[PDB]
């Protein structure tokens, strides 16, 4: 829902995991205690029996941002290392049950259904964050710039061996004014395109060395024009 | 050898989430479906209830928003798994980028796979976890603001000066219309209605005619502490 | 003595646009209507085709937008004229703030006034001109941007590199879809449609399937040179 | 229309004024010439017979902004001084006819209808700019702040003689966070409220000296709750 | 002193004006009271007998800034209207004596010396604020731009009738990068130069219509190269 | 007719501060000195103790800073007065821009003028007041910041939590070294020394080894509330 | 020198390495060619025989910045992986000689002196970049904040078991105003101090849990007060 | 086990650059010196020409700038090497933080070590390379600007419009004074002198009275393309 633009809370609760706490390790955390300490490597699924946990991510510049909140019957799915520094705080008296991989095998040997509850929990999280990323990058500025380039090359691109040449004086200023992107991003992107041998934007000529890549990165979409969309279902 | 994908100018293009070579050994228990270049592997109204394993080929996976905008989520190569075992809120369009062979694993067939090979459970868990880790980091990393949080911030401020603790709730005794909340925070009355509907539904806070009940002050507070991308605008752009 | 209104923190609150004491001498030629405090002098669906002269009292004049938002335009005291002789696009709500006497001058009665007193024409002109001067300055003074201008800017750039002069027009020979224009400028396909509909209607530019005709390059250019307040957002907020 | 958010052009053309050019002064302007020079005091209505004029406003900091464009049959209504420094440029060969007040009397003595055409032209301009100002100030930040104050006083305001007192520690930071307004505006506004004897925002007390004024400036609206709105028409 | 970059206080005290308070009007102001209200037109010199006054200026956007502080024996020199909205506040119990022009004539008829004390007070203020303006505009950005233009014209300016032409593609971006001035100022200035008929900066040509003015505005200085500086004193 | 000067792009170039036509009637009581185009009317080491009245011509008046930088203060035409009757801290260089006649009025000769014409006193007052009004507004109008004010701000903060009122002073009992003050505020130890020397001299505050005495808390506070142009840097640029 | 604030060029040339090119691999690069490609792992010292190389660093956000320029007799010291993505470009026809570790052993077996030339080259680079880092962080903003805290605790810190308490209402706003640091940095730092259990800054109390660490991180310096500085040399 | 140092809020505090355990086996060939807690291992005027190996203990290493400011460069624990074999431009103050044993290796003793163990050469190379990598990244990572680069930018612009190629140089024929260069770029005449002295010394460009010779256009250009921290100010703060 639209609620999830505002509140990241209560992902797919698994009440029934409550019945299997004897196969895990119960751990209690006071208000303000760290369930996951900054830099701690977690290798357990953490079931939230009773209480409230705030779960945040810590970036390499020291900044922290919220990922989500968890309450009764929530599951933190951090069975393996991820590459994200996470920290999590008990915001009230909190009882958890930690499930190691070994302990999970034991649960699923007794109850196969729990495999699929956990899958639903994971899927719910993927669906939510992937959707947010896509919404928030609908107007990604880099892609705006790349799409400009690709479009100019497709109409005005003159082939010259392996390359295409576009004969016009398109300034960086003009690029930023057309796309609506700040000058700093324009330069960065233009520097990337050149050092990677995709495209070099000179003062009165644009050269495209790797149209195929440029096209790739520009993220062309076409469902609505493509014949696939001529019926609701597959052929 | 290969990671998740190549980087261009600071962004990864994921084409290889946590592959599972070993599911090749269990394809006999699923359903093998072949797709020609350009073909739809998943159509946006299609109801998908199978994990889809990529034996050979390459798939482009996009989301389709209700306003008809389309956006790439990821590419999939050999040994990638599309984990769409249950309905999600999202309409997905995925196409074969080249001649492609897939194995579709219903829940029942996965049950069968796991009865033969328990380790496969954790391989699938690993795959899901890479995906959550990737997308959650992508969202958190964005420099974002959200004007609706001004509304939460107002409630938090009023709670901390005027709130009386009743059980595990705080009760604020005052009439504060939706219109007034909008006027103060500079957000449309209709958006304020929706914000307050969410707050109530998710048991954060309920704004009644003459009372505000706060069910989760700590959550309210920390949500209220937040804020390039207007997330409210982004959530609305697609109706 | 009094000007247009008092200032608070850098903003004038207009309560006294160019008064016309002398219209008091011509009220016999109009229609006198009295309003009690709180009463509606103008309702938002009402069709107004009279200039309304304020003999005694005070009026608050607001605009009502289609989404139901309301906003003050001005206050009127004694000797103020409300110049609403013809329909405008705007829905207006005006209320008496105190016991108020008005004289309503239809076109016919104004004809009569001007046959007796020619100078009154220029007094009314003076009043209108103060209003245009005030509001135009208010708009221009705002730090505004408008994302739709990126679309114009694209057309101008393409015209100046690829345009061939035909008569008083410039013809750009290229297919450029609305979808692509949106993608480049980072604005919704539906907004791009509306922008291009305006450009065509107002004889700036017409974007056809394989040709763009530019009817007014100079205007396009200078419009394209533009850009706190997103004017596109402001224009949409009220549906 | 929504077009007018993008294009300020062609306000209410008066074709028929073409028939009265002999009573005015015809003036021709080359491309790039100034029809109205920066700082020039204009006291004439300027009818645009043929061509195109760009009309701009110049601010006291040297900045210039567009007001509008004019073409055939447009009228520039600058019969009297306005307080705005305007400048206007012929963007192509342009023929105009300038009407002094004296000359206008002559026109209206021959044709009374022209009075009302000009009224429509003026009204069209007022309607347009007033509408733009209101749209663009729908979320005016100063008013946001004032509306906060007024609302807190109405619920939590304790009367103390002539004043109302509001006993709470509302920080400037908190004000800006709730309202969404930048700290610079918050201070400016708070300084204005205090020096004008309306309201003084101390650290743990807010005092309102002139509630009536504060209310005034806060721009309360109520059509939709007021009984006036219970029917489409007046009683 | 360097103190005055930090503290604008105690301008040239005139102790002896204390002896002439009977010829003026004594006025007492409580702590927090307004000695000069916002918008009040003052036509009196205000001698500060005892206490402390903070004196500020209010701009047309509602912003206020400090001009200075006054204490015992200070003089506020506001005998005539100035064009500045000033407001001044008693920061403690404060006794003042207000001198109208009539009252000042009476003082100077008794004591001619007081004329010259007041002159010194005025001169001290001029010396201080003029010095601050000059220090703070040592690197004025507009002048940077104008000096660029003037310098390019002096070396590369080719005369073409009344004009000079400079044949080069100097971008606005380049101007801002060389001068260190933000793009917004660059445009504003370039728009001013063009509408005033001084200089028009096209893409591949710069035309200077009024070199003399451009030179004027560029604020050329030359004491150290000029022969005037060849000796400490005049010839 | 003419004001103070012409405007370019938002800035006035003053060439005509409050002229005094009537001093023409009193030149017999001063000393008439003529200057050719390019000539120095005032040299930067010259000690000036006369008001200099401009009978005919035009003068360019600059300040010379100790590092040798030069900057225009104003131009003077006919009927302008240069009010440099006493030494100021400033080194002034003024040159004739054209053939120029001046009348130099010592204090004694002004005494004589005022014995004949009392009104001239107030004319000179008017002239001075225009100058103060102009330059003070110019300074206040600039968007300025000043890092040294961080030091004041620190003292104010410590005073308001730790200060004990003794008479009309506040005493803060704590050792706080100059080095530490610099480190906290991010300003050089040598600048901190100078800041604290000013504060003491001007009777704001005296920072002793183990005590801070604040002589004027209100002034300290409001000075501490302040902050394109770094005024500290500007004050130092000229040694 | 002060030149090195502006120009990072010509670090300690080793002319004599020219004599040992037969023990390395000569490689020639055209103008615009990549000597070190983005993402390339280099494990060789690269001697610059003839030409000019621009050497840059690429950050994880796609931004690139210059490290330095190299010319004849320069040495790029990238014998082992570093953790920095480097790319380097021949800005004219360029001849290099690449020395593997094996090849370097061969050089030093023939000429022991070359070991020490290379040491000087490395030392010159360390001396330069370390000096730049220190200059540029003289007023590090985080440290400003930490030094505030440490100083307040040292004077006003009241011991309470393991902790120190400082009883005052120091706002984040006040912290930023005193230190001169932007609000964003203030929060980030305050969040770091709290999650790391060093210090928690509440509204009316500051608690310091780990004074020793806070002190550590605050970077106290004392050469000039310490007795070590009482003589030029060691005891 | 341990890396280079602990991180606080995004910054590493280096306390352990590339340790060399194996130098413990060669201490007999150096000179063993012991230091008590608080003692100076390196004084700021001391001429250091030895690599200093840390056998046991801990050292704090600071730079002292000419204005007397002091700043930490790094800490050293066991197996750290201080690589100060030759004079650098920097004045270094290093103190024992605890009881500390060191071995000082002159050039001659290192020659001896390398005759016994060739591998030690590359260990020392590794240590130096970690240091360069760390500090260079720290500098590049900072958001910096440098006003002096405006001067380069001016020269580049003039070269690209007016420069005639002579051999491997470009000659610009024009008189452009240092004063004028300052005025244009908004930097002090004295700083401009120093900038131009550097450019000439390092064979970038030589600004003569009526000619500018550019020795390295490509370098000039890319240097000119540059620009929180004013590096010019930072370079000057310490005289
Ligand atoms: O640990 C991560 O990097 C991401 C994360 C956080 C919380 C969770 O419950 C999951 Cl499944 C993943
Ligand atoms: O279907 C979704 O909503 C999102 C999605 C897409 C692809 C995948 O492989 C997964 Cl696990 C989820
Ligand atoms: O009715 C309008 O649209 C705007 C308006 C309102 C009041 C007036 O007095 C005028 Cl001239 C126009
Ligand atoms: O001159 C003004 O200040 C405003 C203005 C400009 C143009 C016009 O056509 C009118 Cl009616 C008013
Ligand atoms: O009133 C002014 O505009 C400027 C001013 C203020 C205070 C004074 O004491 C003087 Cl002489 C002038
Ligand atoms: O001499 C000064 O310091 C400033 C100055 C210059 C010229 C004048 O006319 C005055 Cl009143 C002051
Ligand atoms: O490769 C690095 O990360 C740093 C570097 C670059 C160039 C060199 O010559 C050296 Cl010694 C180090
Ligand atoms: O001494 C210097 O200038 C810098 C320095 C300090 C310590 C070291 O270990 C090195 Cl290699 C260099």
């Amino acid at each position: 829902d639209f609620c999830g633009a505002i509140i990241p809370d209560n992902f797919f609760p698994i009440e029934k995991l409550r019945n299997y706490t004897q196969m895990g390790l119960i751990r209690d955390f006071a208000k303000g205690s760290a369930v996951i300490m900054p830099g701690e490597e977690i290798t357990s699924m953490i079931f939230l029996v009773e209480g409230k946990i705030k779960l945040d991510i810590i970036f390499e510049d020291g900044s922290e941002k919220l990922l989500y909140y968890a309450g009764g019957n929530s599951l933190i799915g951090k069975l393996y290392p991820t590459g994200n520094n996470i920290y999590a705080t008990a915001m009230e008296p909190t009882r958890t049950c930690w499930f190691s991989e070994k302990s999970l095998r034991t649960v699923f040997r007794t109850d196969e259904d729990m495999i699929f509850e956990i899958f639903k929990n994971y899927l719910t999280k993927v669906a939510y964050y992937a959707r947010q990323v896509a919404e928030m990058n609908t107007y990604n500025p880099t892609i705006r710039i790349l799409r400009l380039f690709y479009e100019l090359c497709s109409s005005q691109g003159k082939r010259v061996g392996d390359t295409y040449e576009i004969t016009m004086p398109l300034s960086q200023k003009s690029i930023g004014e057309i796309t609506g992107v700040h000058h700093v991003t324009v330069s960065r992107v233009l520097a990337c395109l050149k050092r990677e041998n995709i495209l070099d934007k000179k003062k009165n000529k644009i050269i495209v060395y790797n149209l195929g890549e440029l096209k790739h990165l520009s993220e062309q979409t076409s469902y609505y024009s493509d014949p696939n969309s001529s019926s609701v279902d597959k052929l």
